[PDB]
């Protein structure tokens, strides 16, 4: 399978300032059908004059080739670059927005709302930290962000792209973060059977005021069925908690867009095996791309959080370090979405 994708002269070909495409495009289509529908979608009366060209190009000269040979000409990456300008310090974000939102007119992959407010569409989510006591997990982090900002997914995403926290005055500074091999969003989705914490029933009530209570499943979001809700709030301390009704399916990590100095690289996943990892260096008169195997980013990946905390990030592999310490985006999807059945 991935035999035609691995080695030198493999992947998307780099050209000067191309990496912010090479990488993200490699991510979104290397081994993943998540967006293949944007590829097939017929044009409709309200599309743009270069909708079609940008579809043929992307599918025909870029995605089809990369999938079938494992290589792509930086010349085709350049044909797209041109188009972009018609509509157009470039970033993966700016890139998605323009191609998907502006040209191709893809339904926003993320549907989000806070507290009976207007529903917010978007193509990726930016998670934010705030001072906390170990090495973080995307689970934790995603959850704390949805809490602090008071949000839920209206419908579940098939594609979830998560921007990592940038700590520079505005950006350009990262931490040591754990990219959860899987993502559980049940308790973050709207109309979905949530499990009452105590008995393991069907939760009818979530309460924010409870998150800060260490004595009931510390750190977990707090939700209880009707019966377990009544007890919890007959405790003198919780008499006032303004709990509310919760209204009346796991995502897999398939790609870690990373950032080094000014240069983006990509980790993609090529099989459910823990070790099933490939590194892809874009610029690895012309550059030579390299999709190299990456079983190392797995041995470290089965190491306890506060271990990853004690270990010196500098003293670790030339793969792992990057994915752990330099993660830029992490993408997730329905486990039904790899390019292998
Ligand atoms: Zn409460
Ligand atoms: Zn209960």
């Amino acid at each position: 399978g991935l035999e035609i994708m691995i080695g030198k002269k493999k992947g998307i070909q780099g050209h000067y300032n191309s990496c912010y495409l090479d990488s993200t495009l490699f991510c979104l289509f290397a081994f993943s059908s998540v967006l293949d529908t944007v590829l097939l979608r017929p044009k409709e009366k309200n599309d743009v004059e270069y909708y079609s060209e940008t579809q043929e190009l992307l599918r025909t000269e870029i995605v089809n080739p990369l999938r079938i040979y494992g290589y792509v000409c930086a010349t085709k990456i350049m044909k797209l670059r041109k188009i972009l300008e018609k509509v157009e310090e470039k970033d993966p974000e700016e890139f998605l927005n323009i191609l998907f939102h502006h040209i191709l007119r893809v339904e926003p992959l993320l549907k989000i709302r806070s507290a009976g407010q207007k529903v917010q569409d978007c193509y990726f989510y930016q998670i934010f930290m705030e001072k906390n006591v170990g090495v973080p997990t995307i689970q934790q982090l995603l959850e704390w962000s949805f809490i602090n900002s008071n949000l839920k997914f209206a419908e579940a995403p098939s594609c979830l792209i998560i921007q990592m926290p940038r700590f520079g005055k505005d950006f350009k500074l990262f931490k040591k973060i754990f990219p959860s091999l899987e993502l559980n969003i049940t308790d973050l989705l709207e109309d979905t059977p949530r499990q009452c914490r105590i008995c393991g029933g069907l939760a009818m009530y979530e309460c924010r005021e409870c998150y800060d209570d260490p004595d009931i499943s510390a750190g977990k979001i707090k939700q209880f069925c009707k019966t377990c809700n009544t007890q919890v709030h007959l405790h003198p301390k919780r008499l006032n908690h303004k709990y509310n009704p919760v209204s009346l399916q796991n995502m897999e990590l398939f790609a870690v867009l990373c950032i080094e100095t000014s240069h983006y690289v990509a980790f993609v996943k090529y099989g459910k095996d823990d070790s099933a990892w490939l590194f892809f260096d874009s610029m690895a008169g012309f550059n030579i791309p390299q999709v190299t195997p990456c079983p190392e980013v797995g041995e470290y990946l089965k190491m306890s959080l506060e271990d990853l905390h004690s270990l010196d990030s500098r003293r670790i592999q030339g793969c792992a370090r990057r994915l752990l310490c330099d993660a830029y985006m992490c993408m997730y999807q329905s486990p039904t979405m790899s390019l292998y059945k």
